């Protein structure tokens, strides 16, 4: 178009302009306050509608990364500020905006976020509900600016939305603490689900990337054919490859481009996109990108017959072995919409590896005649783990499931840093609860999805700050072969207890007067130590620790002298302890 600022001023709106204008400059310029924003904003606005009004005025033809670029190097702090970051500007497009996104930090060092009062953050809401919510758009995406802007925006209206029914509720906390718990892990998972795949696309390739995209097509549009699954594979893996370089409007075409192709060839594609594609450009590739899978075919084939069976296997497979490959995930990926993606691509992996093997014999076909037996263990393991681990979360509920996990992985790794081992539990149970709820089918991709997000949060962790050789073997495996093998971790038979620390085990009355969740946290965190002090306890010998914990603490808070109490009760209780542990 003549004018592209004008285009996308007339395409997304006033008000979406405005907000991702906002969140574009937070990402790149992070360490300027909110007030030098909201101008940088309100003057590219005012230029935009300009070019509305007449799309040939003064420098509206000009290219929308050279308007951007140009802004930037009108900030007159940006040499003293962002220091480096102030030399991109003596560079020409688009060496200029490579330059620029060299210089985002995706580490700040800014602080925390705290959470105001409910009655507070009501009132501001009221009083400004545009400085409230955009101020935090604006702290949300200086500390994510890799995160896709468009998605932030999709956040914020959720948040709205929570305000405006929960700020006129009788109980407002009640109301609007749960929804803003539950925002912010779904913004922490998203992020975090952002960065896992971009790591993965560089560390194992285009092609390992190009199967998971398979599988994950396959079984959202089940009735396409595999020759347009594969298509829009390609163009899938070229998303995400220029996405997570970073360049926002390149990412956002490429987007647009992809979701206008799905659009315009739903009939070759599912038959649950006709509502994705009615909304508009900026939410279309989002809602596609989340629908739901489409119902498979009716009496498909065994899969014997074109792999197994065949006697052209072989010959097939030798001509273009990825085509194969990619065709013999399609077709029970399609099939099974119930496994996780990992492992429909660990049944891609035995297949491959039996080919490789079987074909070089004389008798390809008695060779790989079983193969389809190799496939069961391997589906049956994580199928066993969620039966397993949802009844048990069943029986004992979402905090004593958590103190189960934590006993469990302090055992096996008690090397770990205690605050991580309490958070990654807690997370971990959270994964019980949202999963569990769901049918058989669907738990399994449901799980993937969570412990994905929870397992990079530990690697990311330990990988800043390394304990475990086993934790870091795990981590630096194949991403097929991440969870297996930490469900492979066992007790740690070399671990030297740790020594006993009284203040660890030294408790006092604020325990009482403490948040559900900080108390809960603050006796993980001394279960922890207990393990790591007495890592041999049985699990009988525990119990009664835990359960004298539990009289002391409810004999203590009810004590009218409460700090002596705990004081001289503590002290019986960790002698006691003591004694019925080692
Ligand atoms: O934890 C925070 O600091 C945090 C606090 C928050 C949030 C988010 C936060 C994060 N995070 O993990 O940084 C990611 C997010 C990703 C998308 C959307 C929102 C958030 O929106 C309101 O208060
Ligand atoms: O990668 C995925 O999980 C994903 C899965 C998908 C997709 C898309 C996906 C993404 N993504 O980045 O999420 C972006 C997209 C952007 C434009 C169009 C489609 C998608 O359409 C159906 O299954
Ligand atoms: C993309 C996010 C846009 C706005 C999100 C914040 C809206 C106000 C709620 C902020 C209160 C703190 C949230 C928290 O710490 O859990
Ligand atoms: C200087 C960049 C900010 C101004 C232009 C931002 C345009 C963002 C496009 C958002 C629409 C994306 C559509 C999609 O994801 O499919
Ligand atoms: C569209 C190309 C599909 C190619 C299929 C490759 C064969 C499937 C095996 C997948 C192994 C992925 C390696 C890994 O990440 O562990
Ligand atoms: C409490 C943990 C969440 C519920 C049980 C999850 C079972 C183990 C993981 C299941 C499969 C995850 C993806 C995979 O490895 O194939
Ligand atoms: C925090 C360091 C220890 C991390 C322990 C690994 C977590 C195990 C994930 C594998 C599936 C979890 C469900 C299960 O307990 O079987
Ligand atoms: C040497 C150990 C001294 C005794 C201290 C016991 C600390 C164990 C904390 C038990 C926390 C579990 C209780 C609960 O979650 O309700």
């Amino acid at each position: 178009h003549k004018s592209e600022v004008a285009h996308r001023f007339k395409d997304l709106g006033e008000e979406n302009f405005k907000a991702l204008v906002l969140i574009a400059f937070a990402q790149y310029l992070q360490q300027c306050p909110f007030e030098d924003h909201v101008k940088l904003v309100n003057e590219v606005t005012e230029f935009a509608k300009t070019c509305v009004a007449d799309e040939s005025a003064e420098n509206c033809d000009k290219s929308l990364h050279t308007l951007f670029g140009d802004k930037l190097c009108t900030v007159a702090t940006l040499r003293e500020t962002y220091g480096e970051m102030a030399d991109c500007c003596a560079k020409q497009e688009p060496e200029r905006n490579e330059c620029f996104l060299q210089h985002k930090d995706d580490n700040p060092n800014l602080p925390r976020l705290v959470r105001p009062e409910v009655d507070v953050m009501c009132t501001a809401f009221h009083d400004n509900e545009e400085t409230f919510l955009k101020k935090y758009l604006y702290e949300i995406a200086r500390r994510h600016p890799y995160f896709y802007a468009p998605e932030l925006l999709f956040f914020a209206k959720r948040y709205k939305a929570a305000f405006t029914e929960c700020c006129q509720a009788a109980d407002k906390a009640a109301c609007l603490l749960p929804k803003l718990d539950e925002l912010r892990d779904e913004g922490k998972a998203s992020s975090a689900k952002q960065r896992l795949k971009c790591a993965s696309l560089q560390k194992f390739g285009e092609r390992a990337f190009k199967a998971w995209a398979v599988a994950r097509l396959s079984q959202r549009f089940p009735k396409a054919e595999f020759a347009e699954v594969s298509k829009l594979v390609t163009d899938l893996t070229k998303v995400h490859t220029e996405c997570c370089h970073g360049d926002l409007l390149e990412c956002a075409d490429d987007r647009a481009d992809l979701a206008k192709y799905i659009c315009e060839n739903q009939d070759s594609i599912s038959s649950k996109l006709k509502e994705c594609c009615e909304k508009p450009l900026l939410e279309k590739s989002h809602c596609i990108a989340e629908v739901e899978n489409d119902e498979m075919p009716a009496d498909l084939p065994s899969l014997a017959a074109d792999f197994v069976e065949s006697k052209d296997v072989c010959k097939n497979y030798a001509e273009a072995k990825d085509v194969f490959l990619g065709m013999f995930l399609y077709e029970y990926a399609r099939r099974h919409p119930d496994y996780s993606v990992v492992l429909l691509l660990r049944l891609a992996k035995t297949y491959e590896t039996t080919l490789e093997k079987c074909c070089a014999a004389a008798d390809p076909h008695e060779c790989y005649a079983k193969v389809f037996d190799e496939f069961k263990p391997l589906v049956e393991e994580p199928q066993n783990l969620i039966k397993q681990n949802c009844e048990l979360f069943e029986q004992l509920g979402e905090y004593k499931f958590q103190n189960a996990l934590l006993v469990r992985y302090t055992k096996k790794v008690p090397q770990v840093s205690t605050p991580t081992l309490v958070e990654v539990s807690r997370n971990l149970g959270k994964v019980g609860s949202k999963c569990c709820k769901h049918p058989e089918a669907k738990r399994m991709p449901c799980a993937e999805d969570y412990l994905s997000v929870v397992l990079n949060q530990l690697c990311v962790l330990h990988e800043k700050t390394p304990v475990s050789d086993r934790v870091t073997k795990c981590c630096t495996e194949s991403l097929v072969n991440r969870r297996p093998c930490f469900s492979a971790l066992e007790v740690d038979e070399t671990y030297v207890p740790k020594e006993f620390n009284a203040e660890t085990f030294t408790f006092h009355a604020d325990i009482c007067t403490l948040s559900e969740k900080e108390r809960q946290i603050k006796k993980q965190t001394a279960l922890v130590e207990l393990v790591k002090h007495k890592p041999k306890a049985t699990k009988e010998q525990l119990k009664a620790v835990m359960d004298d914990f539990a009289a002391f603490v409810e004999k203590c808070c009810k004590a009218d002298d409460k700090e002596t109490c705990f004081a001289e009760e503590g002290k019986k209780l960790v002698a006691a302890s003591q004694a019925a542990l080692g």
